[PDB]
Parts: structure tokens; sequence; C-alpha cells
């Protein structure tokens, strides 16, 4: 896990319009909606909060609250999970689920193609 | 109210345990509770697999995150959600996160497809 960088986070309690703020000053994709203590509870992409604006709903319920995750423990050998399941994101947290860094498929592949 | 029943296993059990569960109900994968019954993670063949491998315990490879609903939600105000994201099984719970029941993604399909049509 010093292949892991840190993640764009924002807090649950805040709006979607901050949501959007912060993802064009930081220029991302996607964030990640944590707690106070920093426990995940979410993920966001710009699809998700432009649906949660038209809909006039709040950010805890426009985040999509299913995610893959992989331990802070973990050895690089969950390689396999990140390519096997094909998903951009990966958010790593600790034995009480807070986030701690993030997992990037673009830079998993990267890493194999480079060692090859 | 068009859920199925959910298959199971204690958070004290072991992967080895899972293997064999699903075999005997052939489902793709199982829902971890405690002694209350109350939801806790999420397990697939996929991790089942890696768990194997690392020799991991359950918890530890048991998938928290997880995308819920409660039954005396109304289903209509949670079918886009299903229909247009991939996640496969929504665990149904009650108000105090008791699991009580299932929904499929398959499922949804065919009762709103055999609805129309």
């Amino acid at each position: 896990e010093g292949v892991m960088i840190k993640p764009i986070t924002i807090q649950a309690e805040a709006t979607l319009n901050d949501a959007v703020h912060i993802m064009r000053q930081k220029r991302v994709d996607t964030i990640f909606v944590v707690d106070s203590n920093n426990h995940l509870l979410g993920f966001l992409d710009i699809e998700d909060i432009n649906q949660g604006i038209r809909g006039h709903k709040s950010l805890r319920d426009t985040m999509q609250q299913h995610i893959y995750t992989v331990q802070i423990d973990s050895k690089l050998q969950s390689v396999r999970t990140i390519l096997k399941r094909n998903v951009r994101n990966v958010p790593v947290v600790d034995d009480q689920q807070r986030l701690v860094g993030l997992i990037t498929r673009a830079n998993v592949v990267d890493i194999v193609y480079d060692t090859i």
C-alpha cells in the first residue's frame, strides 16, 4: 500500500452544491463521502450529483453506498481484486473502516504494464 | 413485499463454512449477520477466493459497504437506482438494521418487464 494515494473527500452533511465546487477545484471525476471521523459512507460522481440536484435530494441520499474495499493491512496481492471486478476506484480502509487511501485501476494497470 | 429470503452466515463462522453454504443453496453470495440478525456484511465468490489466499478471516474479508433498503420502503422510490446501477443484491432491512429480506436486480427486471408486456 505504497501504491495508494490520498483521495478527495467530502463530509456527509455538506451540500450537493459544495460537492460540485470541490470536484471542480480538484478536477476529479469522483469523490468520497465520509463522516466527521473519516468513516467511509459513500461515493459520488458527477452524474449522481446532477441527478441529485435535479431531484432535490440530500448528499446522503444521493451517494453510492455500495463499494468494494481493501484493507490497509492487506498486501499488494489484492491486485486480482481490482482486475477481476474492474472498478475504477478502490478505497483503502483501516480496521475501523476509516478512509485512508485510494487505489486506482489506471494506476494498477500501469504498474503491471511497467513491470512487464 | 416482492423480496425473497436471504442466505446467511453467522459472523463467527469461517470462510470454508461459507463455501459449503453456498453449495447447499447454490447461490452467488451470502450475507453476514450477527446473533441478533443485524447485517454486517456481504460475500460473493470472488471475495471468498481471495480470502483463502492470504488465509484471511471472514470478518476481514467481508464487504461492509452495501446498498440497502427499508422494508417500509416503497419500491418505486428505489427501482430506478436498482436498474441504473450494477448492484446485484439489495438487502432489505428493518429500522433496526436487521436483515429480513432480499431483492435481486434480476427480479426487478423480471417484474417490471412482465408487468408491462
